């Protein structure tokens, strides 16, 4: 059984070759996205694997898939026109909840200890003193609020509750197994009571700009906001006003609305990076990361490996569909 | 029953009045140092309490103290170097300190720096802001903490608290202490110094500072660490030979470092209006490094810490007034 | 809208009356099973709700159901096998898949800690020998120096892992399927190794034909003499004869059971003759290194609350042409 | 540098031998108390180690020890009442902290066993032949419960870390404040602990002022559903009061490792019926009580630490150290 991969980064490669040899399956690979110009590669292959940057719109790819004997298209992570697939599609539902959870916790502790604000005082004003307004506090004294909790949210809960924190959380769906770690309550209560706020809901039209002005005047003025989920969840401009006028204490971001413009690219001009970004990046009580929350060996390993072993069971007869 | 308080900063005040209500003790307060000028205020007090900025230099102070009948000089800090003890025995004067005030403050700073470094955060921001580069390079992939072993040198209040925390998160904690405490076995495994350095993905210092501990971390010790590993010092600068740490980072002996305290820190931390002349190249060299984070000995700086420095001090002195001797007494 | 409930227990009532006054919904109830007779109360209902002990084997029930404009049968348990599914082509079926993982994880843990401390063994020497000494063969250990092994790890296996891991024990586990969300709490490994290394072996696979009698002689001899076997899963995972033999010979050090092969005769029954109660129960039950409970791992307020509320909320969702995921 | 050891038991033997072997000391041993016949063994030795059952009250032994030229009496327990300090005039060292988690774990174990009603169920199964689930034997998940500690030291705090990890709310009364401890518990007053906890655990030391600290008034103050755990010291509880409160439904059950008046039979065999007390028998017959014979301490770790902390203390003595274990 032969497999054909697409969109591969050099970092995915080692784990690919480790699976290739471990499951004793022939694998062919390439960094380029799957097109009509690269379908020729899935010859013999029991499956094609993608990790798409973009839509695979043109439909003759599918024609060639089922003509070549490909049983399945397996993603490593909606980019698939599902109408044309009537081939089996698969995804990678879960790669490392702890990855994004750990980034979340990290950004929140950095801000809490107000490290960014101290380094500014130190480096620009040359002020190595301890001001009344920069006092910090222990994590167990705080109560954390989560807007949306799934695989990523719950890992965040287990960690903070473990550190002694009260976690309170709003989700439209009751999972009982989470009760050891958090108290379910309403949206507003979460915003009102929480010293750290972490976004973990999905992205839908209804959820776009979930967080804007109201919310921020509504947060504790001493609260920090954490978004390791999707930039479209936050009204960015709103955030920027909120921060300036001090309606929150800080924000930690792994993502911003319109991030695809510059996240993932290199060698940009001052002109190609947006001012809202440039403005936040400059705030000592903010931290931004280039959507890197997902980026651990475990994430990489599981993005490749889950999909290939799946792909092996499809060259014979799993839940990923 | 009366206590005189010195060196009070605004920030202590609410814990001060708070404690004075909780216990029914009368408190006189001042933001000034204890000297010949101000010893007056100790009148009819059982104890004075300080958070000193310098030696208590004047014999007169101690004499006039035991002459008022002040039983004890309570410090609101661990440090008692600022007290002349020849003279505290000469005047039959007790001295107390606050040795333990908020271990989780520091353990939490420790963890925070570890995690920040581990997620390469400062290194991404660098690529972002200065090379205008937002890609994920190969060498900046991170790992989850439950896959790592964290290594403590010195396991005291702070060390064990680091252990309970990183252990709560599933990391393996190994540690070297000269002293065995069964209390800590649920959270760490004791090993030897050499091994802690050798096996650890994170090395965190928590031994006290002695002559026998000055420069405990040096060239040989940074050579023995992993290329991948991070050095954390939220303990004391003097544990680290700074030049050596610089050399190690530059030479890629280790991957990064988190510092709350520096050797020779005492001449710049907690100063303002410094001009480049008065801040060292030591600190400058470390601070431009994306894989280094430095805080200004702020590991302790939480409301719990401040509060406890007030209240632990004041109840220690209240029990001295009552005729007790608290273990906070310095001998 | 209307929902009718059968198999209701006194304990369920408050939680139900709460969902009821909360959702603006009529609920009519009865302690007795769904049948030819009692189908008559499902009139006008969007749904019925069951917690059955027998198959609902009468066709008439189903037909009169689709006759009343009843949309769904919602089980308040996991096991939907008490439904004939051919006839449900008339009718939707929902279940309550997860209600308290932790209820069972905490029973599991309690029984382990109890044997590990040898309290039943001590009370035996105190009460029968008038002996209050402390013998060599009764020394115990701290949980963090022991390694806990899981055969099968689901919602329950992971909750258990979470707890033990949190107390500082090492956890190993065998599951046919890989779940990344469990790595902070356990290490995956092979079946054999779970048995060979563990000090406590707990079972959390599901009952299947290919799984019936998972634990027999081979496996018990392979466990550590000092190990403890926990079954808070399903009795049929364990061959009672083999278990009895092993405990008797010292091939394992003890066992905690909430469940037993054959248990249906007597679990759930009162006023029993000594005949009505089988000898293997009485034999394990006479042993001080055994603890047994009557299939109440599940039994907490959280489980009752959630078994009622999840199922009703699902029924409402289906009363509004919703389709919550507990469609079966 | 040679050591004499007294009171050794079969289980200690191995850690003794492994430590003498690891540190190059010779040790001599004997199972009887140190008195004036066996003192003859401590000749040439730099220190002794006992684990006493009753007072060393012979003066020959003290001055014969300082004649043989021994420097300290190392105890392998916390309890020093047995050494006479008039006669030590000789240093005395004890072993103050040997395995907090051993006691904290018995505390937790007993607490979970109670909380899950395994004893009450065992009674209904074995005496009533009743294998059903009653309303009063509904149980609860630990994270929904709150744990109150009277007294918080090495042990009470270890109990706190454990219950905190499981997600319970922990609260404690102590006369002293321990910053190290705020992550696991919240300090408060005595009344409040009794008033709000679903489990009460005793961890205060025994002092004249603490004798009968939990008695009639305090038990009326606890909740009908609360359990009392005493893995601390029996004289802390008024057994009469406790028995009668259990009888009246003032509390829901209790878990005990120690009893006011235990030293008559705990650690003995084989008593007559007259020799095991009425109170004990009353409690032991209560399915909602659990009683272990002061085995809370009794682990591998504990035995080991008792031996090795004492011997190494004694070795730092022979080379001229004066370790903090010195009690004068």
């Amino acid at each position: 059984t032969k497999i054909a991969m697409y969109n591969v980064s050099p970092i995915e490669v080692p784990y690919i070759e480790d699976w290739a040899k471990k499951n004793d399956v022939e694998i062919k690979t390439t960094d380029q996205a799957l097109t009509s110009a690269t379908v020729d590669l899935a010859e013999g292959c029991s499956s094609v694997s993608l990790k798409p940057l973009g839509p695979v719109d043109e439909e003759v790819v599918y024609q060639k898939l089922s003509e070549y004997g490909v049983k399945c298209i397996g993603l490593r992570i909606n980019t698939i026109n599902f109408d044309w697939t009537k081939l089996l599609v698969t995804n990678v539902p879960v790669y490392s909840p702890r990855a994004i959870a750990e980034m979340t916790v990290t950004q929140a502790m950095y801000l809490l200890r107000k490290i960014g604000e101290f380094r500014y005082r130190m480096d620009h004003d040359h002020d190595f003193t301890w001001p009344s307004n920069l006092i910090s506090n222990e994590i167990y004294n705080l109560t954390v609020g989560l807007i949306g909790v799934g695989h990523i949210g719950s890992a965040v809960a287990e960690i903070f509750s473990a550190m002694g924190a009260k976690v309170i959380a709003y989700d439209v769906a009751y999972n009982p197994e989470f009760e050891p770690f958090l108290t379910y309550t309403d949206f507003d209560t979460v915003l009102k009571e929480a010293d750290i706020v972490s976004l973990h809901t999905p992205l839908f039209p209804s959820t776009e700009n979930m967080i804007g002005e109201k919310q921020l005047k509504e947060m504790k003025k001493s609260a920090y906001l954490i978004n390791c989920a999707r930039g479209e969840l936050v009204d960015t401009g709103a955030l920027i006003k909120a921060l300036q006028d001090g309606e929150i204490a800080g924000a930690g971001l792994d993502t911003l609305a319109g991030e695809s413009s510059y996240f993932g690219h290199t060698g940009l001009t001052d002109s190609e990076i947006p001012e809202d970004y440039k403005t936040l990046a400059k705030m000592p009580n903010v931290v931004i990361t280039p959507h890197s929350a997902f980026y651990t060996e475990t994430s990489i390993r599981n993005m490749v490996q889950i999909c290939l072993t799946d792909q092996l069971t499809i060259a014979k007869g799993p839940r990923s569909i």
